[PDB]
């Protein structure tokens, strides 16, 4: 309705679901909408490959 978003600590336990990526900087999974604009990230840099 208003807010439930995240929920109760949804991600926290199971990891991150097609697209978003692990921030041990942040101790969170950032998502691709981060990446898009700002693809100097490290979760997805870090973790990927390339």
């Amino acid at each position: 309705g208003s807010s439930g978003s995240s929920g109760e600590q949804a991600p926290g336990t199971a990891p991150c679901s097609r697209g978003s990526s692990w921030s041990a900087d942040l101790d969170k999974c950032m998502d691709c909408a981060s990446c898009r604009a700002r693809p100097h990230s490290d979760f997805c840099l870090g973790c990927a490959a390339a």
